């Protein structure tokens, strides 16, 4: 007759981390819209012609 | 002989400890009524069988 909280509940459980990082983030794809421009300063411009 | 005050009072004594330690009660008087059991843990369970 042991009391209800040394049972199922607490003294006789396992704990499992099947559960764990398993729902995925939608995979990346900004490289296939966007292209990557380094920068080393405050701001960056950008020129052209004509 | 006829030494100016700051010199008197500078300290060319010396510095003892006799008095540190001299009201240091002795601790571990509740050994004599309490157990001292470890944790390592966020609460402690106690449970006996009858």
């Amino acid at each position: 007759a042991i009391i209800t909280p040394a049972l199922i509940s607490a003294l006789k459980t396992s704990f499992q981390k099947h559960f764990q990082d398993a729902l995925a983030t939608a995979p990346s794809t900004y490289l296939q819209v966007a292209t990557v421009i380094p920068s080393t300063t405050a701001s960056n411009t950008y020129g052209w012609l004509g």
